[PDB]
């Protein structure tokens, strides 16, 4: 599923990301924009052999199981496929763990490089929320 911007904002809101770990909703929407272009089915193969899955590009190196990431963990306790779902619940719940892992949203390289410090209000402009 390719979410609209405001559609995604509403869903992330509902599931409790606005202010999660102190990160305003716009942070999360901006991160998803540059991680997945709002596409739940997005995947990305990393140099180390791990893969990123879903609208927040959750990495198989720690967070989900894909059966092809040697030495990896599954701290979110779910098959990486469950992160490609049209429904974002598994991705959000797992994102909550990731952002709690010590470095906040810096865990998403694209957030650090493209969203951090920017006008992330703008990502939820016009959105009936
Ligand atoms: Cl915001
Ligand atoms: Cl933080
Ligand atoms: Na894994």
């Amino acid at each position: 599923k390719v979410f609209g911007r405001c559609e995604l904002a509403a869903a992330m809101k509902r599931h409790g990301l606005d202010n999660y770990r102190g990160y305003s909703l716009g942070n999360w929407v901006c991160a998803a924009k540059f991680e997945s272009n709002f596409n739940t089915q997005a995947t990305n193969r990393n140099t180390d052999g791990s893969t990123d899955y879903g609208i927040l590009q959750i990495n198989s190196r720690w967070w989900c199981n894909d059966g092809r990431t040697p030495g990896s963990r599954n701290l979110c306790n779910i098959p990486c496929s469950a992160l490609l779902s049209s429904d974002i619940t598994a991705s959000v719940n797992c994102a909550k763990k990731i952002v709690s892992d010590g470095n906040g949203m810096n865990a998403w390289v694209a957030w650090r490089n493209r969203c951090k410090g920017t006008d992330v209000q703008a990502w939820i402009r016009g959105c009936r929320l």
